[PDB]
């Protein structure tokens, strides 16, 4: 949106006509050009031709663009006579300066030489120009310029009848804009390289001009034409571009020019006489100590061609259909051009962070997992809600305990695990509720009847996805409602009774199974909301996000992604999009109230990071909407903040666009044990509950009844009465009795488990004696009570004390289960081992520090250089000291961010606590400095 160079008309069908009538024809000069031959289609004019203008006008903007970064990170900027910059060039300012840019070279008839009459060309490609201004004056006088003595001034531009600047519109933007197009072809590319850059450093900065050249790389890629190297090492005899001379070094040094006082600039000529004596080489050249000081190139790095591909393949590339396509088509032509850009706006951001080692969606850790529980036991059983709190398993939980379910847990991933009976369980909570739910001063709803009248009116047959689609489409467009989910879910709500809270925190996973319906709603790349705020926060946020686009900039020599990953970790990351199922659109039409939002978020995941999935479906009308809950790991980085019309409320509207950016950096430290430990508590109280009720009931154990039957074993033997029985005793019961007891004095085992497991059962036994074999059944019993209690009572002792401090209690339960207990109090306690079992296998925690640990630990080493770097810069030197102090401040927030990272490299801050020292005296010193004057 706003104003730019692939968006607007007017300017693509000036380079339209340009091409059409001049840069498309052929070259009607006898000067050495002619037609190139590229895969069948002819291009006339390849050196100054459709891409070339076009490459113009692109670096024409993207020099605006960068000047303005260059302005917002500080920096003071070259003027010109009048205070103006070229950070303050006028959108309609740059129309016209592209527009004329269109003619800059149409005059040409042939390829100039060093012959002069270049000028006459000019004057040529003017009268192109006002040939079409004259063309239709009707649509483009009054309204892209003001007068003809305006396009009479551009006319003049073009002209060139003298190398003319100070003009901050045309003459820098069109001049540097077209020489520096010249990089592809000039001979010794590290002088020429070094003077544009220098150059265009003037009025620019060092950084922004880097960030300049690095796009221009880019888009010489994207017009498919040759990107030069760049060797710092050079031997090639240096040219001094500025004329046709070069330096001469003379015996023991370089001849430079006379003094005139004591340093003398160095001097050089064209080509001259040799006297024992050697021209300057690009190396030594570069080496000089001004240039190493004004030149970020002194780095050997740069490496011409493009990365891989090193073979013939590049020639054969740039020999290819797309030069001839770039050279022809205008508007592809230009949707290279901007692909190239906007990739250039996302690229170093990625180059900040760790790299997504694919993981689109986190998996559940304990604490969502014990949430997820406690939700389904809240939907399941609705009478543990109360006017307060929800009671559960002897468990208060309050308010707080809901919103630091919302803040912590991934409602998302929550809502993974929850079930289509806890949707249908959506039923009885809105039963059990008949209460109002307030809006952001209207009239309340009673949120149970509403949702309990949908259903049987609209929902007779009760079905479960239609309980999705109807809670979904509560979410899209019932305002009393969402403006309080989404309030609470955000933790920017006002007044809100507890049970608001208890149904937001609820619904946000159930309303996330959104994802259930329609999954293969394809993520569309781009998606549009709207936010009504106050010019102050709005302000703020314009600040802010602006922060963050200022010290992201194209790679080229210099580095810059410690400043980028610092401010961005900084300033808002956009958890105002976060946190709860938020509404957007791909249309710009909005959920609701179109005409009061002053600020619109314009959304970007061309990685399909957002996991968004569409409210309604493609039939019931053409719904271009989604719901998006942003995962942890995916962070809204803005690239562009722009103005835009206005709406009609008097408010002043802005767009900011973010793009999805997805890196461990992002994954948020949380606290363990906020939902999971009062989960435990709750089984902790069902088996001491347990254990009470067995305990009361259990009888004191009588140890006497297993010596007597052991007596009667070896009695037996010696009866001669049935030999069955002896056998049945000796060798069945025997050890049995022997197991059980030596396992029941003993600390609990599975000895004795397993003996309770061997047991004679009642399914045998009725075979033999009933006289007196009978009171033998009867002891035995008493000893499968004796054991069956043992056994169960002291693994739940072992398994509560195992549960005061988590997995090593999972385990104590598993031998008891099959045999013994009064019935349903075990299904209870089988019940508390199968929670303890979801967690204790469906937990996973993952990390901060991924496979670039390296990077980790250099962006590190980066950072804490960089920022002492400026901190002790700014311990050394009336009206500047004033923003350096803002400049203090700042530096104290960057040590922090660099403790908090040194925190999440290792899951010893020395250094840091050094940097904060200096911090505190350069405090000291600087507020006395500042009282001082």
């Amino acid at each position: 949106m706003g104003f730019s160079l692939y968006t607007d008309d007017t300017v693509k069908a000036a380079a339209q006509y340009a091409y059409d009538n001049y840069l498309g024809k052929p070259y009607t000069g006898s000067v050495e050009s002619a037609p190139a031959n590229f895969g069948g289609r002819m291009v006339y004019r390849q050196h100054h031709g459709l891409s070339h203008t076009l490459r113009t006008m692109a670096y024409a903007e993207l020099i605006v663009e960068e000047a303005r970064k260059a302005k917002l990170r500080g920096e003071t900027l070259g003027k010109f006579k009048d205070g103006r910059t070229i950070a303050d060039v006028t959108p309609q300012e740059l129309k016209k300066i592209m527009i004329a840019q269109a003619f800059f070279v149409a005059g040409r008839d042939d390829e100039a030489s060093d012959a002069k009459n270049y000028q006459k060309y000019h004057e040529q490609s003017r009268d192109a120009f006002l040939k079409y201004v004259k063309d239709n004056e009707s649509t483009l006088i009054p309204d892209v310029f003001k007068d003809q003595e305006d396009v009479n001034f551009y006319a003049r531009v073009i002209e060139d009848k003298s190398h003319d600047w100070e003009s901050t519109p045309a003459h820098v933007l069109i001049n540097q804009g077209h020489m520096v197009d010249l990089v592809r072809v000039k001979q010794p590319p590290e002088s020429f390289l070094q003077r544009y850059f220098s150059s265009m450093q003037r009025w620019i900065g060092s950084q922004a001009t880097e960030a300049v050249f690095g796009i221009q790389r880019q888009f010489f890629h994207a017009t498919y034409e040759v990107v030069a190297g760049f060797d710092s090492d050079n031997k090639e005899p240096h040219l001094v571009v500025s004329g046709l001379g070069r330096y001469v070094i003379g015996e023991d040094g370089q001849p430079i020019r006379e003094a005139p006082k004591g340093d003398l600039k160095v001097f050089p000529q064209t080509y001259k006489l040799k006297e024992n004596e050697r021209l300057m080489r690009v190396d030594e050249f570069l080496k000089l100590p001004e240039i190493q000081n004004t030149f970020p190139g002194s780095g050997k790095h740069l490496q011409g061609g493009m990365p891989g591909m090193n073979e013939m393949d590049y020639w054969n590339r740039l020999n290819s259909l797309n030069r001839a396509r770039c050279e022809n088509d205008v508007d592809f032509c230009l949707k290279q051009l901007q692909t190239a850009h906007d990739k250039a706006k996302i690229e170093p951001i990625k180059q900040a962070f760790q790299s997504s080692k694919g993981k689109e969606r986190r998996q559940p850790n304990v604490d969502e997992i014990a949430a997820a529980r406690i939700i389904q036991q809240i939907l399941a059983n609705p009478d543990c809600i109360h006017d307060d709190h929800v009671l559960i398993n002897g468990q208060k939980l309050e308010q707080q305990f809901f919103r630091d379910l919302l803040a912590k847990c991934e409602m998302a991933v929550v809502g993974s695990l929850l079930n289509d009976t806890d949707i249908g369980n959506i039923d009885t909570l809105m039963r059990h509720e008949k209460d109002t739910e307030f809006h952001s001063e209207a009239v309340p709803v009673k949120i149970g009847e509403y949702w309990i009248n949908d259903q049987r009116i609209n929902n007779s047959s009760g079905n479960i996805t239609q309980k999705k689609h109807d809670l979904i489409f509560l979410m899209q467009n019932d305002a009393w409602y969402f403006s309080r989910v989404n309030a609470i879910a955000q933790n920017r709500d006002k007044g809100s009774t507890f049970k608001e809270v208890l149904i937001t925190t609820l619904m946000t996973p159930l309303t996330s199974k959104a994802l259930v319906d329609t999954s293969q709603a394809k993520p569309p790349t781009r998606l549009f909301r709207g936010l009504n705020l106050s010019e102050e926060f709005t302000k703020g946020l314009i600040d802010q996000a602006n922060a963050m686009i200022a010290n992201t900039t194209e790679r080229l020599f210099t580095d810059h992604s410690p400043e980028a990953f610092k401010q961005i970790k900084l300033n808002d990351l956009s958890k105002m999009s976060g946190r709860t199922n938020a509404s957007t659109t791909t249309e710009i039409k909005l959920v609701k109230e179109t005409w009061d939002s002053n600020v619109i978020f314009e959304m970007l995941d061309p990685d399909g990071l957002l996991h968004s999935k569409q409210v309604g479906r493609h039939g019931e009308g053409t719904e271009s909407e989604f719901s998006v809950y942003l995962p942890e790991d995916v962070a809204l980085v803005p690239v562009k903040v722009t103005l835009d019309g206005k709406t009609q409320k008097g408010e002043n509207r802005y767009v900011f666009t973010f793009v999805a950016v997805k890196s461990p950096d992002f994954t948020p430290r949380h606290e363990s044990g906020y939902a999971v430990e009062p989960f435990l508590r709750m089984q902790a109280a069902k088996l001491a509950e347990v254990k009470s009720s067995i305990e009361k009931a259990q009888r004191a154990p009588d140890l006497e009844t297993i010596f007597n039957l052991q007596n009667e074993v070896e009695a037996v033997q010696y009866s001669h009465l049935s030999t069955g029985y002896k056998n049945f005793l000796k060798n069945t019961v025997g050890p049995v009795l022997e197991n059980s007891l030596s396992g029941l004095m003993e600390s609990d085992t599975d000895t004795l488990s397993k003996a309770l497991a061997a047991f004679p059962s009642d399914t045998q036994w009725s075979a033999f004696n009933f006289e007196e074999a009978r009171q033998a059944k009867r002891q035995m019993d008493a000893i499968k009570q004796m054991v069956g209690n043992k056994v169960v009572l002291d693994a739940l002792t072992q398994c509560q004390d195992a549960l005061e401090k988590g997995a090593l209690d999972a385990l104590k339960k598993i031998p008891s289960e099959k045999e013994m207990g009064t019935i349903r109090r075990e299904l209870r306690e089988q019940i508390q081992s199968a929670r303890q079992e979801l967690e204790s296998l469906q937990r996973a925690v993952v990390t901060p520090v991924v496979t670039d640990e390296k990077k980790v630990r250099e962006r590190y080493d980066a950072l804490i250089e960089n920022t002492s770097k400026k901190i002790t810069e700014l311990e050394t030197g009336l009206d500047a000291v004033k923003k350096g102090i803002s400049n203090l401040s700042n530096l104290k927030q960057e040590v922090t961010v660099l403790r908090n990272e040194k925190i999440r490299m290792h899951v010893f801050s020395d250094v840091e606590k050094l940097e904060q020292q200096i911090q505190v005296i350069d405090t000291k010193l600087a507020d006395a400095y500042l009282l001082e004057v």
